[PDB]
């Protein structure tokens, strides 16, 4: 009934429970409390939106406290008992699942993770080793395959080797796709049988889709689509299946031969080629996803990635302007659809004409004007109706001014200020992403490149309890007793 | 080839042409190396150094860009390679008066996609003799997407990065410029070359004493005036 | 065996030896100590990369101290004897 009092009371309660002192005193397990409280506050930040800043700051407070708690450890065994609590690193899995960015990127977690990554030298001491072990990968694959023995199968299980093998397989896939269009490998005819390399690339597409469905089994399109890098995988795989199906159905319908020129649109072979081309584009773009593993490109790639949701807003304001001017010009010019004696119409032939006749052609005309690829004579008619021609030219000029002078500088002027607040959290986010990548190459889940894809729980709480006692002691002594002295003086 | 014949009726890989090309490139490089002495001035020096250090920030982008270029080249070449007409056309490629066969092979595709950044590629290059309007439309759409990505997302994220990378450069301009100038100056002190290009055909046991005395005095002055009288202007706390 | 303790100990030692007071007290020649220490710290900044900010700041500290030491000269002959040494 009393909304104001009720909401303020809820805010007071949450502002209370997120206090490091109270958590240190009345809590069975501080880490779980920090995680749960951060999640709950973050979620309420979106529904109680009128009070939005307070919750978005309390979440930050909880995360910082969680990091500082683990800060004051002193021996690697203590850390390893903290992380291996409930397989290995279940605590780390939970932290990742709860988006504790400031917790994972902590200079002690990274040391342990790197040490368990490499398992064993400036610029060429590694650059030749990696490529060389990348070439002769299939021998290792088959050896682990048929004889998962101590000989060389134990030389795949090291994650830094599994990663190299997987990326070498990916590079091979890309090379095959690149040479798939060479002229060395035919007489174009109707519904041909699969070429010599289609049978070669089929295993890659099948293995990729197998891995995709396998991994999808868990998320089930929920809490699993949020990542943008995965939606591309979905669409590529669907497109590849579509290509397979179209090539099949074409092979058995038009089983003959005739010159390619005398075909018609919507012929199955052409649709089978187009989507294949698009899929090639998408795979070669998906290549970029592994730059997060480097160190000079990683941070930059993440920074560029986050400054994209800032752009879609402009590519949504721009569409309205485009529609307005398209409407206007099309309404003005649609009386002069000559198309008499001209073999090719539109804005694409050698001598552009009928630029604004219909509406689709108007959209194309106005989109291609951003790059200055539309000549200036397109705004004429056979008659000398100089008034209409002048008004058309004026609409065109106004559109050009608006776009290329007000909607392209207000984009840079926005990107700069939106980027200022991005370089203050670069290392944290990059390291979090790198860790997310690394952890995927630890379990014995796939362990295989694509082409070849055919007392204990009652007692151990004691040590962890002891460690929590010691850590809380250290923290409360050295963080809220000796940092409460260097504050300042007032009246 | 100690003879004489009209230049037109030669062939590529003739030694004289290769002897002229590299000479031209060397001329380019020397005239560029000219800039190296601007560090000796005072109005250009700092600016030149500042521009020089903000180059390793760019190579990262000229490495991200190559991946995009390869992706779209792959796509378009795969789509168009069925129409290598080259019948009745004297000059093929994107360089002749009437551009054609823009996407036939892969090298020509790389050239086509690189020359589109400056808007030097006309729009009719994406046609075929037949009216296969579906393929033509898809080709035009790939081309347009590539243009948008490059000239609107990979050219403004370059300025937006240069600005913030340059902010932390103007706070150490004089130091670096003076260091570079000194490095230049010291090279003209010893009697090493002393000649322009065309015409190119007690003592060590005792002196430690004074320097020891000077160190004693300097350390005295420093410890007195830097960690005794600067430890007083700090501030108050609880 | 204990990577954490070992690394933290090395950091503590280097953070100690780069102190202007200790250098002023226990050093035969302060300038050479500043130069060598700055070089060593800068080099370790690239191998012990997980602790990267601390070393990249200790190098700055050493360089600043080296400048301030030569700051407090008073006569050109003193400076010229400082620079012409070997
Ligand atoms: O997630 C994807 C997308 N991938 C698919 C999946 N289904 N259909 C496709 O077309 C593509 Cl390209 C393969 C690449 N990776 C992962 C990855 C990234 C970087 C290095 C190596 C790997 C790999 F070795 F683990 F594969
Ligand atoms: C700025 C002075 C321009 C004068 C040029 C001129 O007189 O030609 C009319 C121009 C268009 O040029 P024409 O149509 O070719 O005459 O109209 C505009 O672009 C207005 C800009 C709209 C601005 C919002
Ligand atoms: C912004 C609305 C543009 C509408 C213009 C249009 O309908 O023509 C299709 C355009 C290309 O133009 P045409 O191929 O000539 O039709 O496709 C794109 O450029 C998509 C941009 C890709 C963006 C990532
Ligand atoms: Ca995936």
């Amino acid at each position: 009934v009393d909304s104001l009092r009720h909401s303020r009371s809820r805010l007071n309660i949450y502002k209370a429970l997120a206090s490091p002192s109270l958590i240190a005193l009345s809590s069975e397990d501080p880490f779980l409390t920090a995680f749960q409280l951060s999640w709950e506050l973050q979620e309420l930040s979106k529904v109680e939106n009128e009070f939005k800043a307070e919750y978005e700051e309390l979440s930050h407070q909880c995360k910082h406290f969680a990091k500082d708690l683990l800060d004051q450890t002193r021996s690697s065994r203590e850390l390893e008992l903290i992380l291996n609590f409930r397989n290995e690193l279940a605590r780390l899995k939970l932290a990742i699942k709860y988006r504790q960015k400031e917790f994972v990127a902590q200079p002690n977690c990274q040391q342990l993770l790197a040490s368990r990554w490499y398992d064993e030298r400036h610029w060429a001491g590694k650059l030749i080793t990696c490529v060389f072990i990348g070439l002769m990968f299939p021998l290792l694959s088959l050896c682990y395959l048929v004889a998962p023995k101590s000989r060389y199968g134990l030389f795949i299980r090291k994650p830094f080797i599994k990663f190299i093998c997987h990326t070498a397989s990916y590079l091979t896939f890309l090379f095959l796709l690149l040479l798939a269009s060479q002229h060395i490998v035919n007489p174009d005819r109707q519904g041909p049988k699969p070429t010599t390399v289609e049978w070669m690339i089929l295993p890659w597409v099948l293995g990729f889709i197998w891995t995709e469905i396998k991994q999808m089994w868990d998320g089930g399109f929920q809490d699993y689509i949020h990542d943008w890098w995965n939606l591309m995988d979905f669409v590529m795989n669907s497109l590849y299946l579509a290509t397979i199906s179209l090539k099949i159905v074409a092979y058995v319908k038009y089983s003959g031969c005739k010159p390619r020129d005398t075909w018609e649109m919507w012929h199955p072979t052409l649709v089978a080629e187009a989507v294949f081309a698009i899929a090639n584009i998408f795979s070669s773009l998906r290549l970029i996803s592994l730059f997060t593993a480097n160190s000079h490109l990683g941070p930059l790639q993440i920074s560029l990635g986050r400054m994209l949701l800032d752009i879609l807003k402009f590519l949504f304001i721009y569409c309205l302007v485009l529609l307005a001017f398209a409407n206007g010009l099309n309404q003005l010019y649609f009386y002069y659809e000559n198309s008499e004696g001209m073999t090719c119409k539109g804005i694409r032939c050698e001598r552009q004409n009928n630029a604004f006749s219909t509406l689709f052609e108007t959209l194309q005309s106005l989109f291609w004007s951003i790059f200055g690829l539309i000549s200036l004579y397109v705004t004429n008619v056979k008659a000398d109706h100089k008034f209409t021609e002048f008004v058309g030219a004026t609409m065109f000029g106004t559109y050009n001014v608006i776009s290329l002078v007000v909607l392209l500088n207000m984009l840079i002027a926005m990107m700069n200020n939106s980027y200022q607040h991005i370089a203050d959290h670069a290392d944290i986010e990059w390291k979090f992403a790198r860790t997310k990548l690394w952890m995927s190459y630890f379990e014995e889940g796939g362990t295989l490149p694509p082409p070849f894809n055919i007392a204990e729980n009652v007692r151990l709480n004691h040590q962890y309890q002891e460690v929590l006692r010691n850590l809380v002691k250290r923290y409360v002594a050295a963080m809220i007793r000796d940092a409460k002295t260097e504050e300042g003086l007032t009246e």
